C-alpha cells in the first residue's frame, strides 16, 4: 500500500467540503454521474477508431449501487477507467488551477454546487462520504484501488480481489447521518432531478 | 479537397438543429468556449509529462473574434488540437452515439440546450451558422481545415494558410438573421451568463 500527500489545494478543499455548512448535499450525485458519463465518452470516442479497446466489455452504462448493511454507495461506470498514473496525478499538480479558482469562486459568493464548473466535481462525494474508495481498470494497466478518508492523504494500492473488465468504482461509505442517500425513493428524486438526461443508461440496484 | 458523407444520424441532427424552432440559440457560445476549455485542459495535462506539448505555443487562451464585413465570429483556442482522423470523426465528437441518446432525450422531454450532455455540442454551431470552416493543428499531424454548410456532406484538405502553432479555429459564417452574434455588447452578455467560470482568459477582439 503506497501513501501519498494531496496536492495542498485539494487538501483545502477537503476542508471546505467537510467543514462549511452547506445542506444541498445531494448534488454529489450529479457530479459522479457527470465524470462517469465524461470516462464513457471517453472509451466510446477511442472505439471509434480502435473497436478492441471495447474487448474488456461492449456495455458502456452506470450503475448506482446502495447497500444499507454495509453504509455504502457504489456508482459504477464502463468508461475509459484510469491507470495507477492518471489514478495518483489526478491528485496533483493538474487540479492545483481548478481547485485554486474554485476557491476564489467561493470566496466571491458562488455556491459549492458549482464545483462541476471548476472539474473537480469527484469531491463533492466528501459531503456525504467519510471514506471514498475507487476502483479502477483502464485497458494499459492493471486493477488499482485508490483510498481517502481526507486528512490530507490517499493510499494506492493494486487490487487483486473481483477483476472489473474495464472502468471506475466508487464507493461512498456514507457518514452516519447521510444514510438517506441508500433509499431508493431518494436516489431515484436526484436522479431525476439531476441527472434526467445522461447519454448512458442508469441502472438503479435494488437491495 | 477530400469529401465526405455524414453518417444518417449526424445528418438528421444537422438537420434537426437547422430546421426545429428554438430561440434560445446563444447556447451555441457556450457549447464552443466548454470545447475550447476542454481542449485547453487536454494539452495542459499532458504538458505535465511532457514539456516539449507546449513548444507550439505555451499560451492557454481562448479568443472571440467578430468580423461585420465578412459576417462571421471566430473561436480561436490554443488547445490541444485534432488530427485528420479526429476531423473525420465528426470533428472530434461521438456523432453517431451521442446524436441517437439526444434524439431519445428530445422525445423524452430534454431540451436542445441540453445537446453538450451527449458529446456533440459543437453541431449547436448551426443554430446561428449557415457554414462552419474548423482549422486545426494537433501536434501529431499537419494543419487541415474542415468545412460543411450541411446538407449531408463535409470537406478536409490540408491547410497550408497562416499557420496557427497548435489550436482550434471555428470559423462561424453567421445566417443573415443572426448577426447580433457580431455585437461586442451582445458577445459580452452571453460569455457572463454562460462562460464566467471558464478556466482560461477569454479575450474578446474589437472590430475596424
Amino acid at each position: 500500500v503506497e501513501t501519498f500527500a494531496f496536492q495542498a489545494e485539494i487538501a483545502q478543499l477537503m476542508s471546505l467540503i467537510i467543514n462549511t455548512f452547506y445542506s444541498n448535499k445531494e448534488i454529489f450525485l450529479r457530479e459522479l454521474i457527470s465524470n462517469s458519463s465524461d470516462a464513457l465518452d471517453k472509451i466510446r470516442y477511442e472505439s471509434l477508431t480502435d473497436p478492441s479497446k471495447l474487448d474488456s466489455g461492449k456495455e458502456l452504462h452506470i450503475n448506482l449501487i446502495p447497500n444499507k448493511q454495509d453504509r455504502t454507495l457504489t456508482i459504477v461506470d464502463t468508461g475509459i477507467g484510469m491507470t495507477k498514473a492518471d489514478l495518483i496525478n489526478n491528485a496533483g499538480t493538474i487540479a492545483k488551477s481548478g481547485t485554486k479558482a474554485f476557491m476564489e469562486a467561493l470566496q466571491a459568493g458562488a455556491d459549492i454546487s458549482m464545483i462541476g464548473q471548476f472539474g473537480v466535481g469527484f469531491y463533492s462525494a466528501y459531503l456525504v462520504a467519510e471514506k471514498v474508495t475507487v476502483i479502477t481498470k483502464h485497458n494499459d494497466d492493471e486493477q488499482y484501488a485508490w483510498e481517502s478518508s481526507a486528512g490530507g492523504s490517499f493510499t494506492v494500492r493494486t487490487d487483486t480481489g473481483e477483476p472489473m473488465g474495464r472502468g471506475t468504482k466508487v464507493i461512498l461509505h456514507l457518514k452516519e447521518d447521510q444514510t438517506e442517500y441508500l433509499e431508493e425513493r431518494r436516489i431515484k428524486e436526484i436522479v431525476k432531478k439531476h441527472s434526467q438526461f445522461i447519454g448512458y443508461p442508469i441502472t438503479l440496484f435494488v437491495e
